[PDB]
């Protein structure tokens, strides 16, 4: 069923809460035993948001390999993503260790450091060229190279140096700065423009490791980003674009991380973004 007609149908009958609860009922439940070990309590932001064991990213260290991060591998679309929580004061070094070890080119941030008067993640990148950051627990150096501030997003060029080997790499930081404190955006236009800027940079392409994407918990806004991207790619690849089923794609992604899409409003917004984005995919 053409999702656009599915959309109007749900909207007129006002059944978004019902659709969304069906997804919650059918979603996968896999163990998350490592996340719940006592030694990892200060590595998790939220008690009820944990990576599954089978898909968690492991840090390359013998001490403690745990980070709250998951590999979402989309086989038909040929895209992979790492979804993670916003870094905590005690996990900023782990976060950049993961970026290094997984060979990522881009980091996608969908939250502000402060929202609703409370801290939603650490200030984990440098704000001035001449004031670099050193992460002593993981032996990395991070320098701000340049910053481009636009009305709806900011893009930063960063240098990450492995101090053990003196190798350096360029990382791109894509920061969507205008998601509202409550609810979802009224129009998907600026979010889609942002997605296309990330695509154009190469950060989603198979010559690099998976993009790292986060918000505060790494499931709501972060789930909207990867769901929209994958659905649009499938519409490009298939003979019949109307065959793409957003609810089925979301359930496939929920095999790899729990809780993706946190509200019925985020589900509706994801439909809207794919419907409006398709009016470029199909050739306009």
């Amino acid at each position: 069923m053409e999702m656009e007609k599915e959309f109007e149908q749900i909207d007129k009958s006002g059944s978004w809460a019902a659709i969304y609860q069906d997804i919650r009922h059918e979603a996968s439940d896999f163990p998350s035993r490592v996340a719940k070990l006592p030694k990892n309590k200060n590595r998790n932001r939220y008690r009820d948001v944990s990576p599954f064991d089978h898909s968690r990213i492991k840090l390359h260290q013998e001490d403690n390999d745990y980070i709250n991060a998951s590999l979402i591998k989309m086989e038909e679309a040929q895209r992979s993503y790492i979804l993670t929580q916003g870094p905590l004061p005690n996990t900023v070094g782990h976060f950049w260790e993961m970026v290094w070890e997984q060979k990522s080119r881009g980091v996608v941030m969908l939250n502000r450091v402060m929202e609703k008067g409370s801290l939603k993640c650490a200030q984990y990148w440098p704000q001035k060229e001449e004031k670099e950051m050193i992460f002593e627990d993981t032996n990395l150096k991070l320098t701000l190279i340049s910053e481009d501030i636009k009305s709806y997003y900011t893009v930063r060029q960063l240098e990450l140096e492995n101090l053990t080997t003196q190798e350096t790499r360029e990382i791109l930081h894509f920061h969507y700065t205008t998601w509202p404190d409550f609810g979802v955006p009224e129009s998907p236009a600026s979010f889609l423009n942002f997605l296309f800027k990330v695509r154009e940079s190469g950060s989603l392409s198979p010559e690099h490791g998976p993009v790292v994407v986060h918000c505060s918990a790494g499931i709501g806004r972060s789930g909207t980003f990867c769901l929209a991207d994958t659905c649009l790619l499938l519409m490009d690849k298939r003979k019949d674009p109307s065959s793409v089923d957003i609810k089925k794609v979301l359930l496939e992604m929920r095999k790899f991380r729990m809780g993706l899409i946190q509200t019925a409003d985020q589900l509706r917004f994801s439909y809207l973004a794919v419907i409006e984005g398709a009016k470029f995919i199909m050739g306009d």
